[PDB]
């Protein structure tokens, strides 16, 4: 149940990589697979949202990112995005 949304409020996860170049803004506890690579930061309303990115590629680094109410994501450039699970 979740969607690509241009953010279309200020209260949702939005994140932003290639370094600020391409944005995606998630709404609904929907979840579902995405894939980000190069992430720079990341938006997180108030809402609590799980973001499950995989750190290297090479490797099975798998990594698990829980954002708080108005919590955001600074990490810098990430690989790729695996999925993407709302509460």
């Amino acid at each position: 149940m979740i969607n690509r949304t241009d953010c279309n409020e200020n209260s949702y996860l939005e994140i932003h990589n290639n370094e600020g170049r391409d944005t995606l803004c998630f709404a609904n506890a929907g979840t579902m697979p995405v894939a980000i690579y190069g992430v720079n930061w990341v938006e997180s309303g108030n809402n609590v949202v799980t973001l499950q990115f995989q750190r290297n590629l090479s490797d099975p680094r798998l990594e698990t990112i829980t954002l708080q109410k108005w919590g955001s994501w600074n990490p810098g450039h990430i690989h790729e995005i695996l999925s993407i699970r709302i509460y």
